[PDB]
């Protein structure tokens, strides 16, 4: 079969259809107009895009396919370098830290971090408490502090101290603005008009470089058992052998980024299909009051949260929030019983598509209904695929999950929440997905919280 292409621009191909803010969700667009796969040309590269379950099973045979890294992933493997999600498969430090990292996301490292977890959202909580009558949440944001404190506290014993702070983080605020002054920078000259963007590029590089030199330094001055201790002491059973300076600062930056903007993004959809389908809030709300009887929640607590598992699971379903990964061909075969492919060749797979599959999930496809869930398996292998694919599968998903199933339970616990502006969905595109200018607000059910 001859693949479908979108509309092209002379020389340059495809390539102008990416040159928007929302690139993703223009892809969908494309992929609803031109079905299961299409080809996506620029000039000296070519990609296809899959969007049904039957194309994206095959693509995640690992026999056949393996990760590649995405455009956009050479771009930040500028800063992550050889770290988990920038490495290539058959690069030495992607199993070996794999192997070492792997048992920090264990049940007994889970448990383990559930005190600090509950450390911050108490402290979210409080915050939300303290609002004067009729003011607002602004939720991304809040739920930004939240999952970046989460991981500095859980992973690193590093208070970002994000409820104490109007503004975000300098470190997030130094990461964003040196991500974006290196793409702005491709595009461009040694005009002099620039020595101040060079300038302020080196200065958020170092922003970079002092946190991770000091989440090391004041660990070694300090009995901690958490990521950062498996990081600097682990050995790989493989090889023997543990992880390099270098690679222990791709690792720590890598986590640090990783292990917040998703969950963050995952909170704010949740949160935001939950006020616009108040039958399905309700019966959250009533499983977080049931299950939730201590003034903190306990680990089992958390478990036993089976319906806000169902939402969060829901939730992923229609915008997982990191929407794409890329596979590459590793050797030539024929994709679909239709479309050869060369050895080299790569695909993306376009999870937001994935999820609206009608020939798995029936036509209702845009509808927020957790009950799809709650019979686990009745979901089709490589159906579900919010935390990627086999060996390069997200590490950290456990973790994710646990946090936003606490969370969220408290919150449904302790507040009642209300659209008060009838949100209007407006999706910004980072390297994750979130609903940009969420707002609502939250009466609180005053719920004493303990301590
Ligand atoms: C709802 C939240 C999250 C979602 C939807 C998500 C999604 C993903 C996906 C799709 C991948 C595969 C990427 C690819 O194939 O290119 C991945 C990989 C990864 N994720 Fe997550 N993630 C989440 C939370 C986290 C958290 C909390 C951590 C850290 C604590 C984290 C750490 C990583 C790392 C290090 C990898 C690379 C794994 C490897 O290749 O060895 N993620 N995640």
């Amino acid at each position: 079969k001859e693949m479908p292409q979108p509309k092209t621009f002379g020389e340059l191909k495809n390539l102008p259809l990416l040159n928007t803010d929302k690139p993703v969700q223009a892809l969908m667009k494309i992929a609803d107009e031109l079905g299961e796969i299409f080809k996506f040309e620029a000039p000296g590269r070519v990609t296809r895009y899959l969007s049904s379950q039957r194309l994206i099973k095959e693509a995640c045979d690992e026999s056949r396919f393996d990760k590649n890294l995405s455009q956009a992933l050479k771009f930040v493997r500028d800063f992550f370098g050889d770290g988990l999600f920038t490495s290539w498969t058959h690069e030495k430090n992607w199993k070996k830290a794999h192997n070492i990292l792997l048992p920090s996301f264990s049940q007994q490292a889970m448990k383990g971090y559930h005190a600090m977890m509950v450390d911050i959202a108490v402290q979210l909580v409080q915050k939300w408490e303290r609002l004067n009558a009729d003011e607002h949440i602004e939720v991304p944001e809040d739920m930004t502090r939240l999952t970046l404190d989460t991981i500095g506290l859980c992973g690193f014993n590093y208070r970002f101290n994000s409820f104490y702070r109007d503004q975000p983080h300098p470190f997030i605020t130094s990461m964003v603005r040196a991500l974006d002054e290196a793409m702005n920078k491709l595009q461009r000259p040694d005009d002099p008009a620039y020595d101040e963007n060079k300038r302020q590029f080196q200065e958020d590089i170092k922003v970079m470089n002092d946190l991770v030199d000091k989440i090391i330094a004041d660990r070694k001055a300090s009995q901690s058992d958490d990521l950062l201790t498996h990081m600097l002491n682990g050995k790989d059973p493989e090889t023997g052998e543990p992880l390099d300076d270098e690679n222990i600062r791709y690792q720590i930056i890598t986590f640090l980024i990783a292990g917040h903007e998703t969950t963050s993004g995952l909170l704010s959809f949740a949160l935001y299909f939950l006020v616009k389908n108040p039958h399905v809030l309700q019966k959250a709300a009533e499983e977080a009051a049931r299950v939730l009887v201590d003034p903190v929640p306990s680990y089992k607590q958390v478990k036993q949260l089976k319906y806000v598992g169902m939402v969060l699971n829901e939730a992923l379903r229609l915008w997982p929030t990191a929407p794409a990964f890329s596979l590459y061909a590793k050797e030539d075969t024929v994709l679909g019983g239709e479309y050869p492919l060369e050895k080299g060749d790569e695909l993306m797979v376009l999870i937001p598509q994935l999820h609206r599959d009608k020939t798995i999930w029936g036509d209702d496809v845009e509808e927020f209904r957790p009950e799809r869930f709650e019979n686990p398996s009745a979901i089709p292998q490589h159906a579900f695929k919010p935390f990627g694919n086999g060996q390069r599968a997200c590490i950290g998903q456990q973790f994710a999950l646990h946090e936003a199933t606490l969370v969220l339970g408290m919150m449904l616990k302790h507040f009642d929440f209300e659209d008060h502006t009838n949100y209007e969905l407006d999706i910004k595109e980072t390297l994750t997905l979130k609903p940009e200018g969420f707002v609502v607000k939250a009466k609180s059910k005053k719920i004493p919280l303990g301590g």
